[PDB]
C-alpha cells in the first residue's frame, strides 16, 4: 500500500485542550513569535523533534515496572547488552543518557589535535564534539545532498573520491575517523546504501582507519534499504541492519531516535582497549558502564524498543507516514526538500515566503504561522538557528531556510498529518500575508532558544 | 468538519497482527461458529464490543498508581462519588463491578412480581434481571426503531401513546418502573431526545411512577443532543447529561462504556430509602458501598473517564469515526442502520443476506464470515441475542436482525476503518456464498455469548 | 528463624499519618462505633482485613500494563487458566469479580431447597449464599476450634464423627455438598491437616457427596502442613497445595487474600456438567467465562500473584509476621486465640471485656476503642458477624467472640506490629472502661459491614 | 522515640535472595575483589551507595505517567524549577542527567585554570571535576572530621581559620569558590549547623567569594539541625532547607539521593550571566535547559519526591534507621565513624583491620570479605576512592580508611539491619583473617568504581 494502516493500536492517549485560534494567537504573542517559547500544553501537534518524543508500548512500559535500580551490575544493563550485540553485532557497549554523551566519549578518546574528522555531512552536537578534541571536520558527502530539489536515492551517501583525496592530502595516519551518518539528518534524512557502506569500509580497512557510525536514525536507513536497494527487497529488518553496522568499528546511538524511547543511548567498539578507556571516561561524565546515566528502567526500555523497532511493518508504516505527509504538500506545490527522509518533512521557507528577505526571518514567521492556524509546533531551521557571527556581529546566513516538521514515532495518525499538511497549504494559497519578523530580544548565544520577535 | 483528527495524542501502543484465512477458518469452526467463542490472540481489530476494550488516558494512569486499596472508605470512592454527584445529579451512589451488577441490585430492589417494566426496546442483561426477579418487559420504543433503513432523529424515543397504553390497561401501581436507556443499544445506538425524556418524567411524574436510566451510553446521546435537538446546539456536553439526568430517580451504568475505562459500574438513586436497601444488599454480590467490587484504583480510572468524556472534541470525534465508517459501507451499498449510532456501525444482515431467513441465523453466520475473510471480530444483535420467550418458548423475533461493528473507544483510527470497511465491502460482493446455521448448544439464557452452532 | 527478616525489599511506598486522639474520637461516633464505616484516610494502621490490601510485587505490576482488555478470549484469562490448572490441579475454572461472586454461582448451582451444607465453622458470606439458596448450614468443625485458649495444631479439622452423623441421619442424598475451608478465618486462621483433607475425601467419595474447597487461604495452609504435620517437612509448598486440592471436587476462590492481589475470585471445578452450568450463569452476574468481571490485567496480576505465593520464604515469612504480633501480646498478658493463626492475631474479647455480656457486644466495642486509642483499626468477628438465626431470628452466639487485627502480605513491618502490640497493651490495663454497645441501625444480613451502634 | 516505626507502608515489593558463600566467593574472585564490580542479582542486601536506589511513593509513580515528553516547554521542567524555587529560592535552574553532570558545568563555568577551590572535606566526583578544570582543591573542613572516633556534632563544619589563612595566604581573587556540601559524605555523612554557613556567607561576601553548596544531602543535613542545633527545634525541614539556600550563590545537586529518585540532578544559580552560560553549555553535554538529559517523567518524579522529602516523619525515620544499624554494631565492639551520619554507618577498617597497613588497602578488602561472609554489599571509602595526587603521582592518604554501608531511602527495614549487623558483627570476631589487596589493574581516574585488585 502506499499509505498502510497502523500496525498497531492504541493502548492509552496523552491528553490535550484543543485550544482555539484566538487563544493560540495570544499564546504565540506571549511567545514572542518564537515556537521553541511555547508551552506544551498549549500544543496540540508538536513536531519540534523526533527525539525523545516516541511512544512506547505496552511490552516497554511492562519493562518500566522491573527496572533493576543497583547502581553497578543491574540486570536491566545486561539486557540491553545482550540486545545491542545480538542486533548491531558490537563486540563492545558502553551507556550513556543519550546520544551526546557517547559523542563526548568517542571524540575524547578517539581524536587528537590537528587531525582531521570526515563525515557524510554533520550534526550539530557531533561536530561540536568533534572540533573540541581538535579534529578539524570535512563534509565527505556527495555533492547531490545538499541539492534540496534533486529527487535520487541514496542522497546521504559518501563521495569515495573526496575520502580517497583527504587520504592523499592529508595521509591516513593524520585521519582521526569516517563519521558515518545513517540517515542524513542534514540533507532532510536522506538514507545511505548497502553498497556505500561496503565500499567506505573498503577503502578505509586498506588504509587502518576507523569508521564509526552515527546510528541514531539506522532502522529508518534500514527500511530505505529494503524498500530501495537493489538485492534487499526480502532481506528483514534485522538482517539489514546487521550488515550496516558489519562495516563499522564502532557507532554513537541515540535511542531517543529509533529505539522508540524518551530518553537512553550508547557507544559500541569492536575494540578492546578502545572499550577499556570508554569505561575509564564513563565515570567521569555519565556514571557506571553498567547504567550510563540511566535509570535501569530505561535501559530496560532501551533494550525492547530497539527490537520492536526491527518489525518491518513498525518502520514501513513509521516511514510511509512521513512520506504522506510530504505527498500532500507536494500536491500542491509547496516546496519541500526531496526525497522526503524517514523521519521529517522540511518546508523551504525562502521559496515559501519569496517576499521576504532571510534577514526577515521567513522560516521563524511560518514556523509562528503554522502554530497559529493549526495549533501544531515546527522547528525554525534557518537563519535564527544558524546564530550571529560575534566577531563580525552579522548572521552567519545559511544555505537552506528551513522550517522541520519532525515526526515523533508512534504518536500521530494521517488525520493529524493532515491537520499539518492543510494549515501549511491553506497557508502557502495565500503567502503573500505571511508577515516578516524583526528582533526585540536577542541573547549572544542560543538565541533560537529564548529569543523573541515581532512584526515588522 | 466531517471527520475530525483524534483530539488527543498517542501515548502508548499495543502491536496487531493478522493469520491467515486457513488459520481463521479453523478457529471459526473450533468457535462452533460463534465469534464471542473466538480468543483475541487469534483477532486482527476486535470490534466485538465497546464494552471495556477503552484506551485510557495518562491522568486515569497516574490514578491507577494512586489506588487506596483499603476494604472500607477508600479515597477513591469518595473521589468517585463527588464526580457522579456532580456531573449525573443524582443524590447517592452504589459502585459495582460493571453494569449488570447494577441490574442485579435495580431488579431485586424495585420489581415486585408480576409488575411491568416498561422500556425503550430491550438489552440482553437488562431483560433477563427484569424476568428473573418476575417482572414482564414491555417495549414502548417509537416503531420507527425497529425499522432499519428508515433514517429519522432520535429513533430511540419512547412512544408516550404506548407508554399511556400500558398505564390506562395495567395501572400505575402495577409498573414497577420506566427503563430508559440513552442511546438505545439494540436500535442502533440511538439517541432519545431531551424533549422525550422531558416528556416522559412528566408523564410518569403524575402517576407517582418511577423511572430509571439506562446511562450507559449518555455521553454519546448527549452528543446526538448537541449536534441536532433545536436549542442545544451552545450547550456544553455536561450541562446536557446533567439535564438529562434530571428527568430521572435513579439510573444503573456499565462505566466500561461512556465512561472510558475497561472494569466498573454503578447504582445511582435519589430516594434515601431505595439507597438504603442498595446498600443491605451491594455487599450480599459486590462488596461495600465504598467499594462494590472494584478496585480502589478502578473507582479512581472511572471517576477520571466520566470527567474526559465530557469534552466535546472527545466524544464529536468519538461518535464520526463511527460514522465514517458507515458513510464507507453506505456508499459502496453495504445495507446498514440509519443512521449511524454512536458506539458502532449496525449491517443489516436481513439485507446483507437476504437468501436465509431469519431461522437460519442471518447476523449469526455474517459475524462467522467477516471473521474468517477479514481477521475483524463483530458481534451478533439479532435473533440469538433476542433469545426466547419466557412463556411460549419460541424464539424472539426483532425486526432488526444486524451485525455489529463496535468501536472501543480511543483505539482504532481511520485508516484501521479503513480496513474494516474494505474487507466487508468484499464479502458483500459474495453474500450469496453465506449459509445458514443451527443451534448445536443453546444456553438457558444470555444464549449467544457461548452457543454454539453448525452450518445448515 | 523465630523471626525472619522480609524476603522482599520495598519498591515503592504509601505515607501514613496518625491524627489526634480527639479527632479519632470523633470519627469514631461518627461511624456508629462501627470500624467498618471508618474512612481509610483516617487510618494509621489498617488490619480491618487481608482481603484485597495486600502489596503486589514489580513483577505484578509489569503484568498489570499488559492487560489484554479483549471482551472474550483474553490471553490473560489463559494466563490464569494455566497457572491454576497447573498449581490446583482441577479440570475448569471460571473466574469471578471476588469470593462471593464464586460463592453465589455455587450455592446457586450445588443446593437445592433443604439439603444441608455442612462446613468447618461458618463465614459470613459463605453462610449467606447457602441460606438464601435454601440450604441449612451444619457446623461440622471439631469441638476444639470454637475453643480459643487451647493451644492445639490443626485446629480446623473436620470431625469425621459429625459427618458420618449428618449422613446417617439425613442421607447423603440431602446433602449438597461439604465445605472444606483452608485455613479456617473464624476460628483463628487455623489450618486442615493433610489427613484430614484425605479421610473427608474418603468418606464423601464413598457416598456420592461432593466436597468444594474454600481455597482463599490455602496457602497459608500449606505452610502450616510444611512445618507441623509428619512426613511434608522436605515438601514444597506447592506440593502440598497441589496435595490438597486432589481431595476436592471443586473450590471457591476470594484472590483478594493468598493470590496477592487487590481484586479477584474463581470457581473451580473437575465436572464437565457442573462447568457449563457454571458458566452459564457467570453472564448473569459477573461477565464472560474469559473474564468474569475482571480487567484482564487483574486475572494477570492475579496468575502471578498465585504462584509467588508459593514461594517458601515468603510464605514463611508472612505466617512468622503474624506470629510475631501474637507472641507480643500473649507475653503481655493479652488474651488471644491460639495458636496464632497464619493471616491475623485474634483477640479474645470474652476474656478481654469479661465486664461485658455478648448481647452487649464486646468484640464490636473493643475495635471501636482501639482504634480511639492507637488508630489502629480491627474488625469485630463475634455475634455482630455471625448474624441471625434465619430460622428463629435471634442472635447466633458463637463462643468465640474476637477482634481480628488482620495483617495485609507485604504491606507493613515488625516496626508496625510492635506499634499495634504497644496500643493494645495500654487499653488492656484500663479495660475496664470499654462501653457495651447496642445497634440503633440493622441491616437484613450480613450486617456487620454497615451496622451503626450506641453506648448502652 | 529512638527507632520510630515506617512512616509510610509498603505499596509494592521487590523479591530479594541470597547465593550460598561458596559462589559468593567465586563471584569476588571475579570481581577483582572490588564490589563495584559485582552484579545485582548477586547482591543480598545492596548497601553499596543510597544513589539512585531509593523506593519511590504512589505520588511519584503517578507523575511518572504524567510525563510531557516535549524537547522543550516540558509541563514537567516547569513543575521542576517552581518546586525548587520555592523550596531552595535560588534564581535559576538548569536540570542535569546527575549530579557530576551539574559538576561538570560548576567546574567548567566557575574554575579559572590555577585558581583554588576549597570545600569542607573532598569528594570524589567533585575534585575529578575540580582537578580536570585547573582548579587546586584545598579542604578546609574541620580537623575533627577526619578523626574518626570522635564524637562530635556538626563535624562537617568549615574551619573559619582555615579559609581566612586560604585567602590571607592566595588572595580572594585566586580562590574560584567555596564547595559547602551538606551533609559531608566523605567525613560519615556529617551535618553542617546553620551558624558555620553563615559564617561563611559573612567572610566569603566580605571578599567577594562565591559559595555553591553541594545540596546533594541537604533533607538530612536539615533533620540534624532541628535535633541537634540550638534554636531550630520548632523550626520545620522546609524552613531549615529554605534558610541553608539563603547562604549560597548556587548549589549542585545528585537528585539520586535526597529527591527520592533514581536519576536526576540539577544546578542551580542566582547570578543571571552564569544561568545564560549554563545554558550554553548544558546542550553540548546534557541536553536542551528544558529537560537537561532526564525524561520529562523524571524530572516530575524529582520535583515530587523533593517536596516529600520536606516531610519530618519522613527524614526522621530516615536518619533515625541508619542510627540503629550504628547502634547495635558501636554497642558490640565494631569500630565504625561516630557520630553516624545521615546515609549511611562507615565501618572504621583501620581499627578493624589493624594488622594491615593503608598501603595494603584494609577497606577495599573489607568491603569484599563482607560481601563473601553476609551477601551484604557495601563500598570502599579510603585510600582507593582518594585516588592519586595529581602532583606527584603518589595515593592520596586520607585518615580517614572506612567501608560504607549505604541505606538507600525507603528500600529496607529494621529487620535487613538486624541481618547486616549480625553478619558484620560475626565477621569482626574473626577480623585477622581479612588479607591485604594490591591492585592488578588502577583506571587513571575515580579508580574505586573499576579498579581490580588481588591477595599480596
Ligand atoms: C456483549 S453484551 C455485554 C456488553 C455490551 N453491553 C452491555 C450493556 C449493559 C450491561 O453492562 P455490563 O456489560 O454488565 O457492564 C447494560 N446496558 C447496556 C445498554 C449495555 O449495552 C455490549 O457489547 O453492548
Ligand atoms: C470483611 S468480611 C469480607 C472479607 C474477608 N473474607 C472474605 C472471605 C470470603 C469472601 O470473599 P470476597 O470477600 O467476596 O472476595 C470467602 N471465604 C473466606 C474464607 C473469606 O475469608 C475477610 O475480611 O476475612
Ligand atoms: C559511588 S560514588 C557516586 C555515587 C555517590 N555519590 C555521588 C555524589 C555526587 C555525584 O552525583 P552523581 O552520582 O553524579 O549523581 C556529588 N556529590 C556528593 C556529595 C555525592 O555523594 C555515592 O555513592 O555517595
Ligand atoms: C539527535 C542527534 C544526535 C544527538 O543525540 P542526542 O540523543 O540528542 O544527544 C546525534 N546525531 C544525530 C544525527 C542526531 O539526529
Ligand atoms: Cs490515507
Ligand atoms: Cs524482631
Ligand atoms: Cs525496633
Ligand atoms: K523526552
Ligand atoms: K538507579
Ligand atoms: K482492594
Ligand atoms: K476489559
Amino acid at each position: 500500500m502506499n499509505y498502510p494502516a497502523e500496525p498497531f493500536r492504541i493502548k492509552s492517549v496523552e491528553t490535550v485542550s484543543m485550544i482555539p485560534r484566538d487563544e493560540r494567537l495570544k499564546k504565540m504573542q506571549e511567545a514572542g513569535y518564537n515556537t521553541f517559547l511555547l508551552n506544551s500544553k498549549d500544543i496540540y501537534i508538536d513536531l519540534l523533534t523526533d527525539s525523545g518524543t516516541n511512544a512506547m508500548s505496552d511490552k516497554q512500559w511492562a519493562g518500566m515496572m522491573m527496572g533493576d535500580e543497583a547502581y553497578a551490575g543491574s540486570e536491566n544493563f545486561y539486557h540491553l547488552e545482550r540486545t545491542v550485540q545480538e542486533l548491531f553485532g558490537f563486540k563492545h557497549i558502553v551507556p550513556t543518557h543519550q546520544g551526546r554523551g557517547a559523542e563526548n566519549l568517542l571524540s575524547q578518546l578517539a581524536i587528537k589535535p590537528g587531525q582531521y574528522v570526515a563525515g557524510n555531512m554533520y550534526f550539530t552536537t557531533t561536530r561540536y564534539h568533534q572540533e573540541k578534541n581538535g579534529a578539524v571536520f570535512v563534509d565527505i558527502v556527495r555533492d547531490e545532498a545538499h541539492d534540496a530539489g534533486l529527487n535520487i536515492a541514496f542522497k546521504g551517501d559518501i563521495d569515495l573520491k573526496k575520502l580517497q583525496k583527504l587520504i592523499d592530502e592529508k595521509g591516513a595516519e593524520n585521519i582521526a575517523y569516517i563519521c558515518l551518518a545513517v540517515t542524513v539528518n542534514l540533507a532532510g534524512g536522506q538514507p545511505v546504501s548497502m553498497a556505500n557502506m561496503r565500499a567506505v569500509r573498503e577503502l578505509t580497512a586498506a588504509h587502518g582507519i576507523k569508521v564509526f557510525y552515527d546510528a541514531t536514525r539506522c532502522v529508518e536507513n534500514a527500511y530505505f534499504i529494503k524498500e530501495q536497494e537493489q538485492g534487499f527487497e526480502n532481506k528483514s529488518i534485522a538482517e539489514i541492519v546487521h550488515e550496516m553496522f558489519s562495516y563499522a568499528d564502532g557507532c554513537t546511538m541515540s535511542g531517543k531516535k529509533d529505539c522508540l524511547v524518551n530518553i537512553g543511548g550508547f557507544l559500541c567498539m569492536n575494540d578492546d582497549e578502545m572499550f577499556s578507556s570508554a569505561k575509564e571516561l564513563v565515570v567521569v561524565y555519565e556514571g557506571m558502564p553498567s547504567y550510563g546515566g540511566l535509570a535501569g528502567r530505561d535501559m530496560e526500555a532501551m533494550a525492547i524498543g530497539l527490537r520492536e523497532a526491527m518489525q518491518y511493518e513498525y518502520i514501513e508504516h513509521r516511514v510511509k507516514q512521513v512520506r504522506y505527509l510530504g505527498d500532500k504538500l507536494k500536491a500542491a506545490g509547496v516546496p519541500i526538500v526531496e526525497p522526503v527522509g524517514g523521519h521529517a518533512v522540511f518546508l523551504d521557507a525562502r521559496r515559501f515566503c519569496e517576499h521576504l528577505t532571510q534577514d526577515e526571518f521567513p522560516a521563524q514567521s511560518l514556523a509562528a504561522s503554522i502554530y497559529v492556524e493549526t495549533g501544531v509546533r515546527s522547528a525554525e531551521r534557518g537563519i535564527i538557528s544558524a546564530g550571529r557571527n560575534n566577531v563580525t556581529g552579522e548572521h552567519h546566513r545559511p544555505k537552506l531556510e528551513t522550517v522541520r516538521l519532525t515526526i515523533p514515532r508512534r504518536v500521530y495518525t494521517y488525520a493529524h498529518m493532515d491537520v499539518v499538511a492543510d494549515g501549511i497549504i491553506k497557508l502557502y494559497q495565500h503567502k503573500e500575508d505571511i508577515r516578516g519578523l524583526k528582533f526585540i530580544y536577542e541573547p549572544k548565544q542560543l538565541r533560537f532558544f529564548t529569543a523573541r520577535f515581532d512584526y515588522i
